[PDB]
DNA sequence: AGTCTGCGGCGCGCGGG
DNA sequence: TCACGACTACCCGCGCGCCGCAGACT
DNA sequence: TCGTGA
């Protein structure tokens, strides 16, 4: 009949028989069972205390379908052989690189194209360099055009120079450098090589390239570290640098080297700093002004100097790479990292030109037109106050008008005659003079966020006028009789210095002071000062009666400067993007499919953008790019927020994408559950695996429904709790989420939640400090135990830590939390690398037409033709199940839950938007977009023509030749340090919920020790 | 020699991911 | 009685206020 | 870099 589900002692389902056999082979161990009775008693006690024992779980029919066979007995061997197969030729080329350098030609010849210089022979004109490894550099004349001007390259036996046709003659500046990328496999090394890659001619194809661009910066980022932390690690480097610069003489003993030894090891990212650190070479940068000139005639002179400078940069980059590369190989010895770096290096974005131009024009025009009107409105009222010096009593009476300073500056005479020099304006108000930054300026310069406009439009708080003070930004006067009442309302009293100072301004005019000032609350209640009134998060107080507007214009001035913040932030970066149309280069836009099959129909507009991505830009080996990974999603009231919508696929092609769900939380649950050897051993693991995203019963949704907030807000709350936060901080976030809640209530909720979540703490001389009585106590204790280790490594792949963060380098100013954050975030990077390697191998094996388009952290997208659309999704699911199985096998568990094995939904679309059923309507864009589709696993299986085709035997024959070496997992050497009786006693104390029991257990171990 | 009179780098608020 | 001990993490760029200096007429 | 409890 039908198959029977497999359930462990907790109500958790495992995979079916066929999938178990195909993935894990045959593995069964009764030794886990042998000690499991003790572990199960402790786990049972915890699950009974919190209330999770006996609760219902989701049960689903088993899934079984055939899978491609593995290439090894275990997952580690299979991934090792695949990783070596993907990266073999380039890895051979990168090693055994030349050490000695070829001398330079005495004279360089200016002629268009590629010229080869070999010592002892005449120069030769060549079409391509045609070499396995070169070092490369590009220079551009950026004020005139975006296209390159000259380039040079160094190889093992020759020197090469490329000169543009523009400088030789003519007036057409559009040209690109050819390198024969499509037909020859080669490695190109260079600092910030993403800039250089966008200039190569053969890169503008939809077909996959055969060249690997390697970046020295990312290698320096990953190994030897840098001052990434803005204040903890970077400011220190800056202060020691300015101390070295100022005082030329160096004392024998440094003043603070003992406190912070790590200071010596770290270095800055810019290539000059890397060169002077590693290779002790000084580089001058003076020539960069010559390429700012707007005349091609100046480039004709100083040609020799510019060429020699570029060659010097090439030599410096080569000698820097020679030092960096072996240490990177020593830190990260698994081939999967190298293959993943190669995969992440190459990306492409297709788009259209006229659409881009229309988008830019619309956004800019609306932004300027919105700004001008409100500025004019405010100038018009300032003019009348400017003439109101006469009849001083009128401004004297009004408190806001009284707050204005109406003094005037007298006139100067030199030799009894007026200089009329360095005089702003003669005998005009002093406040009005400040508005003008220069004499020549005719109209006052006034803008939203200026400090004076909350006076120009009168505004009140609790029907009380606002007054500015030196120590406290804004304060409203409150009568004495109600002061305790405002203390009841939790309003904070003003500082004593300001209260003493305000008496003089009150007693002047003969006015009287019958009240004390009360500070206007900043969003943060304690020790924060309010500065600006038109800022966001003041909108809730606005129109509630907490803040009163006598001027309706303020409301308009609030709507403007809130519909146009994003465009103000990003207009520069967006408008400066480099786009290349198809009409300029007709022969280069080539389809992904090998068979063209005609039907081009002379497509009017196409364009390609090459994103400039640094693959490793953080201590946690994450990638950086300034515009696209930091692009905002579409919003109804924000002008120009449809950026990612501009990417479109060419006809006959589509985008297939996926996103990982609850990644870091799942990794944390796994590393917590590793000790028990059973999935769901901890309470937080059971509260992670309780349900699925589709049914709506995930952990984040439950947190959202308990706290009454959105799912994103719950995500912020949970991640902040996990990395380490405070109850006051969490209560503050609850105050942001709902403005109608009294502070004491939020504090009470935060305290009860944290008391249930974390639990109590205990300090003992044998067992150091540990947590007990909490749901996530074991997860924490394991994290601090692994953070303290001498040589920390990533649990999955054994990647080492940077030199700067090592505890030997730091004897003061220790940074414990960064290590905890680093381990998990790095594990996420390892997940991404495994996904990319598996997808590449499957694509190459089954001859699918596919190429990676973009990968924003968890999110991954591909460009796939119409015929192969479902096959890519099938490959994605296979990649996901392999990656999850590898993660479980490394920790010591040989089983996997069924619910978390596969992606929830895989989406097929034509443009880049977050959800397929989104209209994406902005103030600039008034046209709806047709919907795509999203499929789960069953809807993927029942569709026809979604199965893989016939394989190729030669690929397996090539994979089979590589070798495999056994390695012991990282947690085993950690566990062999501790003796088993100490382990059983430590766990037995960690499960107790009362302090007296823990004391008794400690004494019982002391008696057993004898 | 005095007498003011601008001025660009540094740092903090404030938004995007 | 002191010994921790605190504390979301990883990134990007723009606008306004402040200060230690350069520069044009007595 | 001051603050705090068991
Ligand atoms: N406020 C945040 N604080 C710390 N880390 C964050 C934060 N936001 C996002 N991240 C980190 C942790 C996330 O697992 C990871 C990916 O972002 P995100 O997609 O929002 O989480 P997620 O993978 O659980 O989404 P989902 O489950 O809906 O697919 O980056
Ligand atoms: P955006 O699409 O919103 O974010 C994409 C990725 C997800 C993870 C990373 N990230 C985003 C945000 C908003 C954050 O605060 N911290 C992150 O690490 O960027
Ligand atoms: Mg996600």
């Amino acid at each position: 009949t039908a198959e029977a589900p497999r359930i462990n002692p907790v109500g958790i389902q495992y995979l079916g028989e066929s999938l178990q056999r195909q993935v894990f082979g045959s593995c069964g161990g009764k030794d886990e069972v042998e000690q499991s009775d003790k572990l199960m008693e402790l786990s049972k006690k915890s699950l009974k205390d919190h209330g999770l024992w006996g609760k219902k779980t989701l049960i689903t029919d088993p899934i079984s379908f055939p899978l491609p066979p593995l290439q090894g007995r275990s997952l580690d061997e299979h991934f090792q052989k695949i990783g070596r197969f993907n990266s073999e030729p380039y890895k051979s080329f990168c090693e055994d690189k030349f050490t000695e350098m070829v001398a330079r030609p005495a004279e360089w010849l200016r002629k268009p194209g590629w010229v080869k210089y070999v010592p002892g022979m005449a120069p030769v004109e060549v079409a391509y360099p045609d070499e396995e490894l070169v070092v490369f550099d590009v220079e551009t004349l950026y004020n005139v055009s975006d296209y390159p001007t000259l380039a040079t390259a160094l190889s093992s036996t020759a020197w090469y120079l490329w000169c543009s046709p523009f400088i030789c003659g003519g007036d057409d500046p559009a040209a690109l450098i050819p390198l024969n990328t499509l037909n020859k496999e080669q490695v190109v090394i260079g600092h910030n090589v993403a800039y250089d890659r966008a200039r190569v001619l053969e890169e503008y194809n939809f077909r996959d390239s055969k060249a690997f661009f390697l970046d020295t910066q990312s290698l320096h980022i990953a190994s030897f570290g840098l001052c990434s932390r803005q204040r903890p690690m970077f400011m220190k480097n800056n202060k020691k640098k300015e101390a070295e610069v100022e005082s030329e003489v160096h004392p024998e003993i440094s003043i603070e080297d003992y406190d912070d030894p790590w200071l010596n090891v770290s270095a800055l990212n810019s290539l000059k700093d890397v060169a002077k650190f590693h290779c002790k070479i000084d580089l001058d940068k003076t020539d960069r002004d010559f390429f700012a000139s707007t005349d091609k005639s100046t480039i004709i002179e100083n040609f020799q100097k510019l060429v020699n400078y570029c060659a010097t940069d090439v030599t410096a980059t080569s000698q820097v790479f020679d030092k960096i590369f072996p240490v990177f190989l020593k830190k990260c010895p698994h081939p999967v990292s190298f293959a993943g770096l190669k995969s992440l290096s190459k990306c492409i974005l297709p788009t259209k030109l006229n659409d881009w131009n229309d988008y830019l024009n619309s956004s800019e025009s609306l932004y300027q037109q919105s700004k001008v009107q409100i500025e004019s409105k405010i100038v018009q009222i300032i003019k009348d106050i400017a003439l109101l010096k006469d009849k001083p009593d009128f401004y004297l009476k009004d408190p806001w008008l009284s707050q204005l300073d109406w003094t005037t500056k007298p006139l100067r005479l030199t030799k009894k005659g007026v200089p009329a020099k360095c005089q702003k304006l003669p005998g005009f108000p002093e406040w009005y003079r400040q508005l003008f930054p220069s004499k020549d300026t005719v109209e006052p310069k006034i803008t939203i966020k200026s400090r004076i406009i909350p006076i120009l439009f009168k505004l009140s708080w609790e029907n009380s006028p606002v007054i500015w003070s030196k120590e406290s930004g804004w304060c409203f006067n409150v009568p004495h009789e109600q002061v305790e009442t405002y203390k009841a309302k939790n309003y904070v009293l003003a500082d004593s210095v300001s209260q003493e100072e305000e008496e003089i301004r009150m007693n002047n005019l003969g006015l009287q002071c019958t009240g004390v000032l009360f500070k206007v609350p900043h969003p943060n209640g304690p020790t924060f000062n309010c500065t600006n009134l038109l800022t966001k998060s003041y909108n809730h107080f606005f129109e509630k009666g907490v803040l009163k507007s006598e001027s309706e214009l303020a409301h308009q001035a609030l709507q403007i400067n809130s519909s146009g913040s994003y465009w103000m932030s990003a207009r520069e970066r967006i408008q400066s993007q480099f786009v290349v149309p198809n009409c300029k280069f007709p022969n280069e836009f080539q389809s992904l499919s090998a068979k063209s099959s005609l039907n081009n129909e002379k497509t009017n507009d196409l364009a390609i953008i090459i994103p400039k991505i640094v693959p490793m830009g953080t201590i946690t080996r994450r990638a950086v790019e300034n515009t696209w990974l930091t692009a905002s999603n579409a919003k109804a009231n924000r002008i120009g927020s449809e950026l990612k919508t501009q990417v479109k696929a060419p006809p006959g092609y589509c985008f297939v994408g996926a996103d990982v769900d609850s990644e870091e939380l799942w990794i944390a649950s796994l590393v917590g559950d590793s000790i028990f050897n059973v999935h769901g051993g901890t309470a937080i693991g059971w509260m992670c695996l309780e349900g699925t995203k589709n049914e709506g019963t995930d952990l984040h949704t439950k947190t959202a429904q308990i706290l009454g907030c959105s799912r994103n807000e719950a995500k912020i709350f949970n991640y902040g709790r996990i990395y380490g936060a405070g109850a006051k901080f969490a209560s503050q976030l609850l105050k942001r989420f709902n403005p109608s809640l009294t502070d004491e209530e939020t504090k009470k909720i935060a305290n009860k939640l944290y008391e249930n979540t974390k639990g109590k703490t205990k300090r003992s001389k044998l067992f150091k400090k540990f947590w007990y009585g909490g749901s996530e106590s074991i997860l924490f204790n394991k994290l601090e135990s692994i953070a303290e280790q001498e040589t920390p490594k990533t649990p999955v792949l054994g990647c080492g830590i940077t030199y700067s963060l090592m505890k030997k380098n730091l004897r003061a100013n220790s940074f414990l939390p960064s290590r905890i954050n680093w381990a998990i975030q790095s594990s996420g990077v390892d997940y991404l690398h495994l996904l990319c390697c598996s997808m590449e191998y499957i694509i190459k094996k089954y001859n699918l037409e596919a190429r990676l388009c973009i990968s924003i952290h968890d999110e991954i997208r591909f460009l796939v033709s119409e015929k192969d659309k479902y096959r890519a999704a099938m490959a994605l699911q296979i990649s996901n199940i392999w990656t999850r199985a590898m993660f479980c096998q490394q920790m010591g568990i040989n089983e996997l839950p069924q619910n978390c094995a596969f992606f929830s939904q895989v989406d097929i679309d034509s443009v880049i938007r977050k959800e397929v059923n989104m209209d994406c309507i902005t103030p600039s864009n008034k046209t709806a977009i047709p919907h795509g589709e999203a499929l789960d696993i069953n809807q993927l299986l029942d569709k026809p023509n979604s199965k893989l085709g016939k394989p190729s035997l030669d690929i397996d024959s090539k994979v089979s030749q590589y070798a495999y070496n056994y390695r012991e997992p990282v947690f085993e050497e950690y566990n062999k340090s501790y003796t088993p009786e100490f382990l059983k006693y430590f766990l037995a104390m960690q499960v107790q919920s009362d302090k007296r029991d823990v004391n008794r257990l400690e004494d019982e171990y002391l008696r057993e020790c004898t």
